[PDB]
């Protein structure tokens, strides 16, 4: 097959020259690792790099910058050609010039706010018309290479020299910019870009496959989440990732203009895109156009909505295209639009979770520098509410928080502003903290769905039933050949039981982290919101959203909330039935058995619940976590403690006698007061890191237990009527 | 096409519903095939602006304007009857109705077959488990399934291929076969999410699949079976056919096994209405529904009905304590109503089915409505052997196990009890084939195990207080 011929691939690494190929595949190339490379792709122009070990990557193919992929015209599931050139050389002279565009407003030098940091210590092989590019001074600043020593064929070390003139050319439209967008733009989604990208892989790369093959490839999709969250750049990134022109047809845009010179603009919009395919058409704000449910009033929107189901189905063949919809809730759009042949495909974009906050900080303070003591993390781990578009504006704060300190004085008065103080400016820690104290905290709060941290090592003791949930989670997935062989149908949920505080939920955050799975928690309280306000309507909501999240762990804790509000062992003249316990077995029956949705309760309360949750098919396996002994209560003490550097005076072990019916509750506050003791005398003796034992004697006074002499047995007075 | 005709400009339409229909009276036999029509007509409370109306009372006029002139068919599509204007129902615009459901097991495998014939499947893969594992999906739903799976199989093996190609070879295209691990894989899409409502089929639970039970089979038969296959002699004679059945009984015992079982058995459609689902009626407050239900079993006959755990409602509001009140309630009170106006010359077959008979409402055991009490009682030693033989035949038990042993240590294990005896068996045997891992049998040490976990779920009383109901009925 010629194997020097690799797939491009995106990179991990940002290094402005390097390529990671693991350790076989430069074994069948018989190739160094600090090598100077080639790299012949398509539009016969090449380029040269450092390539790196890696690890990861695949059978075949070369994980590259997007710059590097740039200058040799080639988009990711293109092929290349690579041959070592190993002939090596060193600078004597290089003419480089940036353009105006990405200049425009500095000034002075441009060698030593950028060039200077730049090539040191990189030995990077420059080669001649290269376009690279530089981060700094709040911005991106290109640079290309214009003529140079021994063409092309150069390699930049301390011996060489440096020189531009200061006149830019002006960019043609034979290549295209580095100020447009692709995947390093998007953070906190892989899962929804996988998705997408297969999708609209094959017809868009190859579409004279599908003019041969008679497979039939989606046309709709469809883009959730709340707003803010990156739709708009997830569709505008993959139409310029793959080359389709991207035409946008905006919602208030198409209703703005008057009644049938509207029309006009959603006709002539489809077949513009039909001249120019393959082309994706995204529709903004299509909750704007076509909210046909209940709305419908007027003759002119109904006929608007009636346009657009004809322009849908009105793509029959047509060369190919794509219509990516965006819109904030699935409900509104008019279910005429989702019939097969018009939004078939649907992809649903959280919010983000902590750790894809991170990536979302990272890429907008890529172009300006943080202090030492900034780390994003912080920032990351402490805002849960955020969707991107606010940490795009929480980034953007903290920018100008640190010039309407610092350069406000400096008083610079320029029609250019200067170009060396402004990339000496560095953001500190103190700045973020004001603009977390901004409004833009306030974000959009709604269930949250991630993986869980906690893992097994964040739980003391219980040994039996950490194996029993790993039996009754991870093997139907990962064995779903025995459970035909053998016949038997795998378990849907597991209900915990027990007393307060002892770990319950841990162990279902757990589960999910250790599975990797997605983590639904629904608390009592919006239980008995639902039930007091008589809308049971809801909990269909809830199922939808796991089957989606799929792989999902789906956590009702307290599920006896509803039945203490109405007074349980008393209660009322009633039996035990209530109108949202009824809507969960519903929803339960009617889920499939075959997906990976898994449901787990949990109560305390396990007498009052009612009966016909534990029929066989909803939940079946009841498991019992009672009070830690004290073998485990010295692993509980252990655990919690890992957060604060404890003292070795301390012994544990001899407090762990001490605690007899103390739940993992119980010993948390223990832990937490002596907490208080410590922070206060570090300031109460302000006007010594570490924890003293005399804190803990101290705390000592304070310790209660919440479970009774008969609590504690009434609950084995309830599992021995399980023997 | 609905839309079609509602995008063009108000009175630019009516030419088009008017031209529509003389075209297909110039090229008669004609069929005139309006996609959507509850998009055109779905006059009822909707009736705003005075444009909407007119289109309407356009199509009435067309309808009947059908007189003579020749031949033709005015074919409609609509997702459910109730959103059309009524106008359109009166006799001479549409007056035969067909009604086609979502497929079951049985179809699926006919869909997938359909859409799978131009394309080499693996020697593994078998449609039928794909077409056993999707219980939701519609026919269109299929149609997109197995399109996923055939690009599932590219982009993992002609995607390397690169074959640059204005017209692709057909030597790989052809030669490129579908695995069981990519319907696998499409079955992990969202192709499964599809629409869930009534299942309406034809059970496949065959007689062979209870044990014991030896009277009550055959009076389900005499109920059921003869009068639509001997209508002669209850004219002779002159009795009327009994309407439904009542099943009574401990739980767990197979009173919803038979119910599927005689259905099986004279190829009637099968409706399960399950306890939860009437307990929303009745805290939802729409009892209005029910009347919906047997509008389907009417449309879905010859059918059996069967309400399943009919103490549900009384149960729910404290049954034999309950409140200061009676025994009537809105959702039965609904059940009655639409059972007495039922034709009871048609093929439609009621069976309740209870474990808490003295909760019920006495007026549903009245001539006419549920007629016959039959009691379906814990297993005995005879029968208990016959279902664990039935159950066991999913997985392939070893020959040193005497069931015949374990059936006389169960005394009043029900029909329930004893199957997941069955199943912790097949638990341990599934863990020890993977905890040995770092066989294909079941050994006598998995029961003898089990044997620790078996619990009864029927007391001393509650055995003999259905005795002492049943003794009531001497
Ligand atoms: N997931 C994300 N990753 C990176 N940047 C984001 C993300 N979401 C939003 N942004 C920033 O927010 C801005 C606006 O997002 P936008 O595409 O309008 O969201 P939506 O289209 O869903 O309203 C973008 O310029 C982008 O810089
Ligand atoms: N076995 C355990 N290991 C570690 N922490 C525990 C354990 N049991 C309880 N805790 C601590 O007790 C607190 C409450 O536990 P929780 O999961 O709420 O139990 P429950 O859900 O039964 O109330 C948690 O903050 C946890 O840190
Ligand atoms: N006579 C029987 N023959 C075969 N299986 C039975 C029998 N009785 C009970 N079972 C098993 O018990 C389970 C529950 O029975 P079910 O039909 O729900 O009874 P009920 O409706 O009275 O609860 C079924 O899965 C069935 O396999």
């Amino acid at each position: 097959n010629r194997p020097n011929r690799l797939i491009v691939d995106e990179a991990i690494n940002e290094d402005n020259s390097v390529v990671s190929l693991s350790q076989p595949k430069m074994d069948e190339l018989q190739l160094f690792r600090g090598d100077t490379v080639l790299l012949k792709g398509k539009k016969r122009r090449e380029a040269v790099c450092i390539v790196l070990s890696d690890d990861t990557c695949s059978d075949e193919k070369i994980r590259m910058n997007r710059v590097v992929r740039n200058n040799l015209r080639v988009r990711l599931g293109d092929v290349i050609s690579i041959q070592p050139c190993p002939d090596v050389k060193y600078g004597k002279r290089i003419h480089v010039l940036p353009i105006d565009d990405t200049v425009e407003g500095i000034t002075g030098n441009l060698f030593e706010v950028y060039l200077k940091p730049y090539f040191l210590e990189a030995y990077r092989p420059i080669r001649k018309g290269d376009i690279f590019l530089v981060r700094g001074g709040m911005r991106a600043v290109e640079f290309k290479v214009v003529e140079t020593d021994p063409s092309p064929y150069c390699i930049v070390a301390p011996d060489t020299v440096i020189h531009c003139e200061g006149e830019p050319i002006k960019r043609e439209d034979e290549e295209e910019s580095l100020n447009e967008v692709g995947y390093d733009d998007i953070g906190g989604c892989r899962k929804q870009l996988a998705q997408i990208k297969e999708m609209v892989e094959l017809p868009l790369r190859h579409p004279a496959l599908f003019k041969a093959i008679g497979v039939k490839p989606p046309r709709g999709i469809l883009l959730y989440g709340p707003p803010g969250t990156g739709k708009t750049l997830i569709a505008r990134a993959v139409a310029n990732e793959t080359g389709a022109f991207f035409f946008l047809i905006n919602g208030p845009e198409i209703m703005s203009k008057l009644a049938g010179e509207s029309e006009s603009n959603l006709r002539k919009a489809f077949e513009e895109a039909e001249k120019n395919a393959p082309a994706i058409i995204f529709i903004d704000e299509l909750d704007a156009i076509a909210p046909k449910r209940e709305k419908t009033h007027g003759e002119v929107e109904r006929r608007i909505v009636s346009q657009l189901l004809t322009l849908m189905d009105g793509l029959k063949q047509r060369a190919h295209v794509i219509v990516m919809a965006a819109t904030n809730r699935p409900n509104s759009i008019d279910p005429a639009l989702r019939r097969f042949g018009r939004f078939d495909r649907e992809v649903d974009i959280g919010i983000p979770d902590a750790t894809g906050r991170l990536e979302i900080l990272q890429i907008h303070t890529k172009n300006m520098k943080l202090a030492d003591d900034v780390d994003l993390e912080q920032v990351a781990n402490e805002t849960h509410g955020h969707v991107g578009a606010d940490l795009a504006a929480l980034c953007s704060e903290a920018a100008l928080q640190a010039i309407r300190k610092k350069m406000d004085l400096i008083d610079l008065e320029d029609e250019t502003i200067d170009a060396e103080v402004m990339n000496s400016l560095a953001v500190t820690m103190d700045d973020f903290r004001w603009a977390l104290s901004q409004s833009n905290p306030s974000a959009l709060r709604e269930t949250v769905v991630e993986v869980p941290q906690v893992t097994w090592e964040d739980i003391g003791g219980l040994e039996d039933v950490k194996r029993e949930l790993q039996e009754l989670v991870q093997y139907p997935v990962e064995h779903p050949d025995k459970f035909l062989k053998f016949g038997m149908t795998p378990s849907k949920g597991v209900l915990f039981y027990g007393p307060p505080g002892c770990g319950k939920t841990l162990l279902a955050k757990a589960i999910a982290n250790e599975c990797q799975a997605n983590f639904i928690s629904i608390k009592g309280p919006e239980l008995l919101t639902m039930w007091f306000g008589e809308s049971e309507a809801n909990v269909r909501e809830i199922f939808d959203k796991a089957r989606q999240a799929a792989p999902c762990v789906l956590f009702f804790d307290e599920l006896d909330s509803i039945a203490k509000a109405r007074g349980g062992n008393i209660g009322d003249g009633g039996g035990a039935a209530d109108r949202v316990i009824n809507q969960i077995l519903t929803e339960m029956d009617g889920m499939s058995t075959k997906k990976n949705v898994f449901i787990i309760g949990a109560t305390n309360r396990p007498d009052i619940i009612d009966p016909a949750i534990l029929r066989p098919g909803r939940l079946d396996q009841l498991i019992y976590i009672p009070l830690p002994d004290e073998k485990s209560r010295v692993a509980i003490l252990k655990a919690n403690l890992r957060k604060s550097p404890v003292a070795k005076d301390v012994d544990l072990e001899f407090l762990a006698k001490m605690t007899n019916g103390f739940s993992g509750a119980d010993l948390t506050e223990i832990c937490q007061r002596a907490c208080k003791l410590a922070i206060r005398e570090s300031i109460e003796s302000e006007i010594v890191p570490e924890i003293r034992r005399d804190h803990f004697e101290e705390a000592m006074r304070f310790a209660r237990r919440s479970v009774s002499d008969n609590d504690i047995r009434k609950y084995e007075m309830f599992a021995q009527t399980l023997q």
